[PDB]
């Protein structure tokens, strides 16, 4: 490659293989990448204060204290370059034909390579009133990227805020640094004084004693790469499962046998419920046989104490209940029920938002799912079942219980497409956790490795251990980021007579919003990835 | 395993924007208007505790549950957890972690026959998974908004074990174990 | 006299950090003499662990 | 590698490898290395003046000799690469997991490359006030590398004064200029004058009618590099022994038989030596059968006239006694007993410190090695050893005599972890040192041969023999040193039931001393490199 | 037979195996009674007998 030849071609297409019940789906992406010099080349340790609208007194009695984000860091000159979401791999038109002619979907193969490094310096001429500013090529300087492939960094590439690759393939993309959370302590107890209705700090500091140091140049090797060269990740497999892409409609009293009915005769009647009936029902109740009481081998849902708050150790985080729709109990529209654990995405320019210098918001409040709804406020428990209707007592209403337990049937999210992301690692704890409450896919073994660029400090002449930046010609590199990710898929087929309705843009939302305008602003739709009905029995 | 987890949800995944401090003395600044993902309907406040995420480190129970089966009460265990983040003063013995206490002799690793020895095994490295039931809540909603004092509850002792949660065993407990 | 085997199995435990850890060592308020026998022949056993380490989560 | 081509990678990782008895440690090492144009391109001979703190005048009757720099030395152009210092192979977790898991460790193999160059040339275009200043890269400019693998050249990698590659693999490192030392007298008389009270200098000049002149051009061959090019020493082999992990608390009062003692029967109660027993005691000595006039096949230890100046041709030197704790001796904490052969090292930001412009300096005491503790003033001698007690005369005390002989056994210091030299050179004389004073590695032939380097001098148009740096375009070049150190060890094994006290930092230091903090400024701890116990017999 | 109490470690490459030796020399006595029996017991120390502590104590 020399100087003057290019390391790499650009790709991004989608491609569709269809053969058999089986689909393979090849996502090539690539993305121009400008990343600046490191605003220092020291690793640091430091925490933060609250963050925005945490309170200083007790005038909400502490219920604002959700709005917590102290943490502790060790900040690294390195910067993460993540793909982990939709969108960076999917046009909208890609993800249609996705969710409309598979069922499921599995990740199979992920591949990546960097090229066409170019390193710029910036020299500034004369002064300010005829300041001029030359960009040269440092034919010389170096690129350094580190791909941690036995997973021995902290992972941190989770997209929950939004650091992925940009969506749309002809925009440049920025990076940002990596960092990691160390080990602190912020322990607030929201029932301080007395009436316990007061918050107090009880733990907050960094907990130097246990904490860990794992600096990228002593932990992966790292290669170094001039304008030359180019960088390529090898394979990676992914083992994992399958995520469905279907929504199911069916509760408990939905699924299995149907209570005996005697058919209505005419247009305007309807059925009618028979009394006198054999069954098996719960408890000791035979005389009212109706379909709440009968008998079931699972039930599908659970209650939870919605928005739970935890405030473990490192601070108040919310524990998230299952994922359903709040459309069965919806009514008013300009009420927002946001209990089925719905989720919010902040987004902008880069990740799909139409107006730069503004960001935009989709609320994913997961209406198609119901059947799983569980809205904790409205269910109740009695003493016995029985013939008899409990009197007052015996009877409960507002429990707010954990329902989980062995006969439950739950769905996890799905895909949300454009923001959402694509895989998770898997913590290493005893009991690894059953399902995931955003990411779709599981990494069984290390997720991908996390990919770290960072442009080698270009010094001046004059190098002093006092100097930070002074000592750094001002440098910056574009290049070229590139990726093959391989999905397989299972067809979907019709298991109906009557029409479906089809993946497309979200409801209340005009094609318009999801064109490029006069000036070529557009914003990328929300797709369900659970978009289409099927039977859970 | 034989290493202790200090990791609770909050020390995990990707950490809150942040610029950094610029000298000594001085504390990271978190950053304002980001974008990211979080719970309910919530972005003005865009916060690490209402930040989403894929799995829940520890839960809640109804510490010390005492069940009273067919053949008597026993104790319903919790998860194993530390109680230090919470302490403070040493002379107050929180036992809510599902601590464990060895009472032992001669034989089993006491010096003096004639008096039994004990020692009160409290997890004080495992943190972060820490879960105490009485100092959790629960809110009607999660938005922009800070619900009312109705629509938020303190001290419920519920269990919250699920299908999202990550929790790790007690482990190895050298002598006595 | 009863004799025993018992066989484990363990995976190598590396430096994950480049700072110092905290090494296995006997309870943080107790002094060596209390694990060591005595004028009489009389001692304790400390306790240990078994989680005694920090490992990352994720 | 052309120009856009990089000619290496970074490798810092450490390396452990078990198998049975045997351990093997491979120290990846990669260092980015600042370098400037050679101050003149000249060599140089000249002497210095004292130094600092060396007397004018008699007011310390010329105990203040001591403070003694004088010297003469042959300036050299060129720079030294020494990578001769722990540290700069291990970080503290590394040599805590050394240290943890062997009981000796050797010397087995070194490599070494240059790569990466970059060479650049300023320019300062305008006047002060728009004074602006441009890096551009010469691509033809060339980089001087000598390797001395045969040792003909003077051997000044010793690590005395902390010239070493820097410790923390994320700064750059900065180079000395290689120099040696020429003949030169400086002989000083401290008992000059009538009451012989009075320093007087003797002789303090340069031998030039025997002096040895070995310029780098005419004594090794030199590589010529440039941008595209890299560097390789080849293998280079140890021959060296190996170095004990374990301190030894056994003096000759702990080693062998025991004096034969009724046991205690109660807690409180203490043995009781007994009276009348055999043995083989020392001189005519029956009556008073006792530990202390027990003979014994050696000796542990030596005294020495310790702090010896020696005041050789060439100035005062410290003649170094044996290492040992003062911890026996010490009581209170306030003063500091120095006598055991203490060394302090001084160091700065590169070498371990936190804060730059300011040196931080650590006093290694020795403190665990007890049992060869021999402070000179409190030993004393008799004339006989009988049952009988001498006299007033016949016994002696505070001789400070130098009691090494046929029967001692002694250890040496060994590694220091941050600071300490690795290896050192063989003085080549009719008798060989015994051991060594400071490094632990005695290479049996030459040592590891010196890696010198130094910026051909890029010249301007006008060369002129008058003329010094100003015929020399203002030149600096960064590289990159990788290295790797191959050690072997021998596994460590529990010796006994209770627990060992396991490798860690100093005592009364905090964990957040050695962990970066807000702007990225920590040190590296002190390891003592014999950590723990063992038995000497 | 013979008596081993050692400890034994071996490391190959990323695997430990730990051998553990434990000898004990056991004091046995005549059993007690050579019949199986089988009875219920009393309720233990501190088992509440009134309501002094509303049953708190039945733990
Ligand atoms: C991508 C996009 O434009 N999002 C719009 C959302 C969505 O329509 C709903 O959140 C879907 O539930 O509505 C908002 O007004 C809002 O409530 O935050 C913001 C924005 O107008
Ligand atoms: C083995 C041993 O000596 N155990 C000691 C314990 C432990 O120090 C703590 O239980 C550790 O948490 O302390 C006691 O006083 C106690 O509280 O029962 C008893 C005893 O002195
Ligand atoms: C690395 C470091 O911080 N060194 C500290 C040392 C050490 O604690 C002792 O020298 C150990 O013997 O103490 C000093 O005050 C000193 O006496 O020179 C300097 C400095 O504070």
């Amino acid at each position: 490659s020399g100087v003057g030849h290019s390391t790499g071609n650009y790709n991004n297409r989608t491609e569709f293989y269809y053969h058999g019940d089986e689909v393979t789906i090849v996502c090539h992406s690539s993305r121009h990448i400008h990343l600046n010099m490191s605003e220092s080349e020291e690793y640091k340790i430091y925490d933060t204060d609250r963050g925005p609208r945490f309170p200083t007194d007790q005038t909400l009695q502490g219920r604002d204290t959700i709005n917590d984000s102290y943490h502790a860091q060790v900040e690294t000159p390195w910067f993460l370059i993540n793909p982990n979401s939709w969108g960076t791999w999917m046009n909208p038109a890609d993800f249609q034909q996705l969710t409309t002619t598979c069922r499921e979907v599995t990740l199979e193969h992920l591949d990546q390579t960097l090229d066409n490094i170019v390193i710029k310096t910036v020299s500034k001429q004369g002064s300010g009133a005829e300041e001029t500013t030359q960009y040269n090529n440092d034919l010389t300087a170096l690129l350094q990227v580190a791909l941690d492939k036995s997973n021995q960094l902290p992972w941190v590439a989770d997209n929950m805020y939004l650091d992925s690759l940009g969506y749309i393939p002809w925009r440049p993309c920025k990076l940002k640094q990596y960092s990691y959370h160390v080990n602190f302590w912020n322990t607030i107890d929201i029932i301080s004084g007395p009436q316990q209705n007061q918050w107090q700090q009880v733990k907050k500091e960094i907990r130097w004693d246990d904490l860990q140091f794992t600096p990228i140049e002593t932990t992966t090797e790292i290669d170094l790469l001039r304008t030359g060269d180019s960088w390529t990740s090898g394979p990676y497999k992914f083992n994992t499962k399958p995520t469905q892409l279907s929504y199911h409609w069916q509760s408990t009293r939905h699924t299995g046998s149907v209570h005996p009915t005697d058919p209505p005769n005419a247009i305007g009647q309807q059925g009618q419920n028979i009394r006198d009936i054999n069954g098996w029902q719960w408890g000791d109740r035979s005389d009212p046989m109706s379909a709440a009481t009968r008998v079931s081998n699972f039930h599908i849902g659970y209650s939870w104490p919605e928005w739970r708050i935890h405030y473990g150790s490192g601070g108040p985080a919310i524990n998230p209940g299952a994922p359903f729709s709040q459309a069965p109990w919806s009514t008013d529209p300009q009420v927002r029920l946001t209990q089925g654990a719905s989720e919010k995405a902040i987004f902008d320019y880069n990740h799909g938002d139409d107006d730069p210098a503004h960001r935009d918001q989709w609320w994913q409040n997961n209406l198609p799912i119901t059947g799983q709804t569980n809205w904790a406020p409205k269910n109740a428990h009695q003493a016995n079942l029985s013939s008899n209707v409990p009197s007052r007592q015996e009877f409960w209403t507002q429990d707010y219980h954990n329902t989980f337990g062995p006969f439950t049937a739950v769905d996890d999210v799905g895909i949300q497409y454009p923001w959402g992301a694509i895989w998770t690692k898997t913590p290493d704890t005893t009991h690894k956790p059953m399902m995931s409450a955003h990411a779709p896919f599981i990494c069984k073994d290390g997720p991908p490795g996390q990919l770290l660029v960072k442009l080698a400090p270009n010094y001046t002449e004059n190098l002093q251990t006092d100097g930070l930046g002074n000592n750094r010609i001002v440098t910056y590199a574009t290049f070229w980021w590139t990726g093959k990710l391989i999905l397989k898929g299972k067809l979907r087929l019709p298991r109906q007579f009557n029409l479906y309705n089809l993946p497309g843009r979200p409801r209340g939302t005009e094609a318009k919003k999801f064109l490029p305008n006069e000036i070529g602003h557009f914003e990328l739709p929300f797709m369900p990835g659970r978009c289409m009905p099927n039977y859970t029995m």
